[PDB]
């Protein structure tokens, strides 16, 4: 917590400090309520696919460690592990095991990962050109207080 | 399907909906547009791959699963599979393996995966500085409706 406090002398020479204005905006407003809905939409997700073993026979193909249980949320531990945007995960044809579960599986992690983090990156373009008399003025602020 | 109509009451207070202009054109035109005309270029140079193994001698060598085969489509998996941007497939030198399918392949996927999701990246950072009236505008519009 004191090398967290660091960052309240860090706001003044060097123009050291313009986080302390961007925070503002990205840790209150946009990042919070981002990743609020965004961990909602995947954990209801989640609740569908460890609901969607049993049609499209149980199976989870392994990734690219939970195996089919039901014990109280290892899913979730191996799934979230499965969500991490790490790999591109696999291609099908000729389906074998779980069917309809693998298109839906891609098109949401298509949806969430190709989109939402790319909403908020463009939101961060756009919303970092407000800079336009908080800079100086900020610095004198810091100065008065 | 809730849950992503849970995105009709996300576009009211603390700005959420700003996704929703910005899917005006990413999803319907400037991804679309992409994504086919990628697709397009990807599945012709696949049959062109699958097509240049013969001269060149039959050999796609193990990546950095298909081996030689004529089934159907198992072709379009693996290659898929190489095609991931995932780790700056290997370099050549004295080749022994098929010697000119190899500088097609490293031409084609440096075209394909240096320039145009590069393209797609320079187009989001120029189309995101839109947003004049249509912030307050249809945030009031959210407010009419
Ligand atoms: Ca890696």
């Amino acid at each position: 917590l004191g090398w967290m406090n660091a960052l309240y002398f860090t706001r003044g020479l060097k123009l050291t400090g313009t986080y302390s204005i961007m925070i503002q905006k990205i840790l209150f407003k946009d990042l919070f309520r981002f990743l609020l809905v965004y961990l909602l939409f995947m954990i209801g997700y989640a609740s569908a696919l460890v609901s969607l073993l049993n049609p499209c026979a149980n199976m989870k193909v392994c990734n690219e460690s939970c195996r089919d249980s039901e014990t109280f949320s290892t899913f979730l531990l191996d799934l979230f592990k499965l969500t991490i945007g790490m790999g591109d995960l696999e291609m099908l044809s000729s389906t074998k095991y779980p069917v309809v579960f693998i298109i839906l599986l891609v098109t949401y992690i298509i949806l969430t990962f190709v989109l939402l983090l790319n909403m908020l990156i463009a939101l961060m373009g756009e919303t970092v050109g407000q800079v336009s008399k908080e800079s100086k003025h900020i610095w004198k602020l810091q100065w008065a207080t």
